[PDB]
Order: structure tokens, then C-alpha cells, then sequence
């Protein structure tokens, strides 16, 4: 079976969340490939199927549970299981369509959505941009509940998109960036619910671009600057890998060292 990591919103804390995100990182990559001190996720090309996914098992105080499937090469959430039903986003290609057939093979019901799981599609379905969708333990507890009830007709599709958007950021983006991990920890700590600010959003949007520039850097110096965004919306340039060490935790594979 694929590796399983567990988290619950029941009595969640900064530490239990931190431990969770650590475990997820530890399974996403062995971490034997490190450029400029940043771990690289494993390459898509040679990767066999028994090693391509991890399962993230989310439960509530309501005592209902849901299992997300993460693509190991990108921490991308490709689908999920709730009870006897399993749902997948529209894959990008037949390689991927093929891969996902080894997931949740024992569930009595399997569905592939007509829509992919990129943010923009999900936003159009949710009827809300990321910047207007609250994150925190409350939202995550709500997200898990919405996903659980989808198969029985009790969750409208927009709410399902909203819930996916929450899970992706609190899990896959938090694993991608210590920065976003820290953002969620603060909300857990103070029991607060808030949309992500432009520093979070722009990091999410530019993860691919940042992976390329780091791996193509000249001893850490980017071949050209990457504009990011501060909390207050203003644009600033990063020129080197060093500034990002405490900010990005993982990188998609871009090429060989
Ligand atoms: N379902 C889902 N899971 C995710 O982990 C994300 C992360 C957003 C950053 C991202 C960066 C690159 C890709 C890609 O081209 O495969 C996808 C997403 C996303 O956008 N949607």
C-alpha cells in the first residue's frame, strides 16, 4: 500500500500540525537530491507506480474521515476517498490517467470529474478566488466534512471546490513552503480564520518558476530576478536562492544536476 499520514482537526495544535506537515514532507521525498540546500521531489520520468503517491488521512472531531491522494513528484492533490466512493480530477494526460488507476483500488465507486484540479478551474466552480476563501482549522474541519458528504448528494459543487482549495493550501502548499506552513500555524495558534494575503498567493503561483530558477541558478544567483509580493500587495525582486532557504521547502524536479 501507499504511505499514509494522518491528521485530525479535533484538538489540533501548532505542534500536531507541524508534526503532520513534517511527516508529509518526509514521505513526499527521501531528500537525497538537494540543490543549493533545497530538497527536490522525485523525477516523473523514471518513477514507478508503487512509489508515486502518498495518502493523507484527514479526520474531524465529528469523527468522519477522508483520504487525499498526493502526487509525489509535485505534492499535487489528484483525488480523494470518502467511504465507498473515490473521486479524481480530470488528468492532464494518459500517463497520469493510467497512474491514478492504482489508487483506492478497493472502493466500490470510482469517478473522474469533467474538470481538472488547477486553482483557476476550482475558483470558477467555487465562485470565489483564493483571496476570499478563509483558511484555518475551522475551514479545514468544514472542508473535510464537505468532502465526506459529497457522495451522498449533501454537498453542492461550489462548496466542494471551496473545500478542495482549502485542503490544497493547508497541505500541499504548506508542505511546499515553510512560509505557508507558518501561516497556517499562526491561525491554528490564535484560533483564527482568514483568507491568504498576497505573499501567500504569489508564492503559490510562482512555485514552478522558483523551482526552475533555483535549479538553473549560478551557485544560487538567479539568471534573472523573480518578482514576488509582500503582505500588503507590493512587488519586490528576489535575486538569489539564499533569501528563500527559510521560505521554500521542496521543488519540482526540473532537470539533472
Ligand atoms: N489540485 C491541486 N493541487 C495542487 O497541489 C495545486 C498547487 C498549485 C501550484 C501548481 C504548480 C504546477 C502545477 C502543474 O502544472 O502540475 C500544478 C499546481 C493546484 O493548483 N491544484
Amino acid at each position: 500500500q501507499y504511505p499514509i499520514i494522518n491528521f485530525t482537526t479535533a484538538g489540533a495544535t501548532v505542534q500536531s500540525y507541524t508534526n503532520f506537515i513534517r511527516a508529509v514532507r518526509g514521505r513526499l521525498t527521501t531528500g537525497a537530491d538537494v540543490r543549493h540546500e533545497i530538497p527536490v521531489l522525485p523525477n516523473r520520468v523514471g518513477l514507478p507506480i508503487n512509489q508515486r503517491f502518498i495518502l493523507v488521512e484527514l479526520s474531524n472531531h465529528a469523527e468522519l474521515s477522508v483520504t487525499l491522494a498526493l502526487d509525489v513528484t509535485n505534492a499535487y492533490v489528484v483525488g480523494y476517498r470518502a467511504g465507498n466512493s473515490a473521486y479524481f480530477f480530470h488528468p492532464d494526460n494518459q500517463e497520469d490517467a493510467e497512474a491514478i488507476t492504482h489508487l483506492f483500488t478497493d472502493v466500490q465507486n470510482r469517478y473522474t470529474f469533467a474538470f481538472g484540479g488547477n486553482y483557476d478551474r476550482l475558483e470558477q466552480l467555487a465562485g470565489n478566488l483564493r483571496e476570499n476563501i478563509e483558511l484555518g482549522n475551522g475551514p479545514l474541519e468544514e472542508a473535510i466534512s464537505a468532502l465526506y458528504y459529497y457522495s451522498t448528494g449533501g454537498t453542492q459543487l461550489p462548496t466542494l471546490a471551496i473545500s478542495f482549495i482549502i485542503c490544497i493550501q493547508m497541505i500541499s502548499e504548506a508542505a511546499r513552503f515553510q512560509y505557508i506552513e507558518g501561516e497556517m500555524r499562526t491561525r491554528i495558534r490564535y484560533n483564527r480564520r482568514s483568507a491568504p494575503d498576497p505573499s501567500v498567493i504569489t508564492l503559490e503561483n510562482s512555485w514552478g518558476r522558483l523551482s526552475t530558477a533555483i535549479q538553473e541558478s549560478n551557485q544560487g544567483a538567479f539568471a534573472s530576478p523573480i518578482q514576488l509580493q509582500r503582505r500588503n500587495g507590493s512587488k519586490f525582486s528576489v535575486y538569489d536562492v539564499s533569501i528563500l532557504i527559510p521560505i521554500i521547502a521542496l521543488m519540482v524536479y526540473r532537470c539533472a544536476p
